């Protein structure tokens, strides 16, 4: 049961214990209330489950799903929106954790993607992708691979096909429409057609992948790679030439990849309400609390300008939150990862030599409009 003088907090996935457990305890220490930690294992098989019973968790932190379950299925405490931290913040977060005029929880933690590229190998950055496959072929010359990617995942394969405009999905007014989208057109069949041309020019391996890029930086090996919030295994710039940039465009579209923010909300069961929301917002999102969390492990960015400002000293978060600023919030809905595994397929069949682009094409697009 919750009793006044003690909370329960489940942490995002990003965390287990450790995080929440220091600045839990010290608040604990602080208010003399005690604080008890769960593993986000339980987290999201559970919370709709205890939310079932009235008992559980005070506070929840995920970063997009649980922001419509608890929301929607009034699991949650209606918030409201801080001006102070709204200016200490970013205005857009405040938007992610908002739903139907009232605040649903608070920015916690930002993520986000860009392309890294060694300064020590590139003299200049790419503007658009067109310039990876033909450059790739230049420092081949020095055994060298200009990107690095992976096609065979669906992070690949949309910002690809997307670019040139095999979108799956149609966005109007506010409004998505599965029925009439832009994979089922000759664009998209465009997208496989250049997807395949560096991958079968063998500019990467079946088992290439980001944290093979993270070492070769280490050698040189490679010019360039496409990273975000995992970037903290090993991209940084110490006694270097290293430089970082958000995604160039391809075919007149952007890759910038879409932004996730963490979020917290307040359990409606919570009988703790005004403690728990008190520290969660002014405790948490400060450079104090916010920085004992990723002090102990990388968490890749706070919406908080005050520790954001710290942290982007960093190059690999710097250019994640020009990405993040000019992004778009988990806009992409539920419909989009299944479209993105049906387009994945797409890219394997034609790579593969399985399946021409008009077979694999359609293949993706009838399972999109399915």
């Amino acid at each position: 049961k919750i009793e006044e003088g003690k909370l329960v907090i489940w942490i995002n996935g990003d965390k287990g214990y450790n995080g929440l457990a220091e600045v839990g305890k010290k608040f604990e220490k602080d208010t003399g209330i005690k604080v008890t930690v769960e593993h986000p294992d339980k987290l999201e098989e559970k919370f709709p489950q205890v939310a079932a019973t009235g008992d559980g968790p005070d506070i929840i932190f995920w970063a997009h799903d649980r922001f419509g379950g608890y929301a929607q299925s009034g699991l949650l405490a209606e918030i409201t929106p801080d001006k102070a931290f709204q200016d200490k913040l970013y205005p857009f977060t405040w938007d992610a954790v908002r739903y139907n005029g009232k605040l649903i929880a608070y920015p916690i933690a930002v993520e986000a993607l860009s392309l890294i590229y060694n300064k020590d190998l590139l003299p200049n950055p790419p503007k658009t992708w067109e310039e990876i496959p033909a450059l790739d072929k230049e420092l081949k010359a020095k055994g060298k691979s200009a990107l690095m990617f992976n096609l065979q995942e669906p992070y690949f394969t949309w910002p690809l096909i997307a670019a040139d405009g095999g979108y799956a999905f149609k966005y109007e007014n506010g409004k998505y429409d599965i029925k009439d989208v832009g994979v089922d057109n000759a664009g998209a069949k465009a997208g496989l057609t250049f997807l395949v041309d560096l991958i079968k020019n063998k500019h990467m391996n079946a088992d290439t992948d980001y944290s093979i890029a993270e070492a070769a930086f280490n050698k040189g090996e490679t010019a360039m790679t496409i990273n975000g919030p995992w970037a903290w295994s090993n991209i940084d710039t110490s006694k270097v030439n290293y430089g970082v940039t958000v995604l160039p465009t391809f075919k007149g579209q952007p890759s910038k990849p879409f932004v996730g923010v963490l979020s917290a909300g307040i359990n409606a069961a919570s009988p703790n309400k005004e403690l728990a929301k008190e520290f969660l917002e002014n405790y948490l999102l400060t450079d104090e609390g916010l920085e004992a969390v990723n002090k102990d492990k990388p968490l890749g960015a706070v919406a908080l300008k005050s520790y954001e400002e710290e942290l982007a000293k960093d190059p690999r978060i710097a250019a994640t939150m020009e990405n993040a600023q000019k992004g778009e919030i988990m806009p992409n809905i539920p419909q989009m990862s299944a479209f993105w595994y049906a387009v994945r397929t797409a890219v394997i069949n034609a790579a593969s030599g399985r399946q021409t682009v008009d077979e694999a094409l359609k293949d993706a697009q009838t399972r999109i409009t399915k």
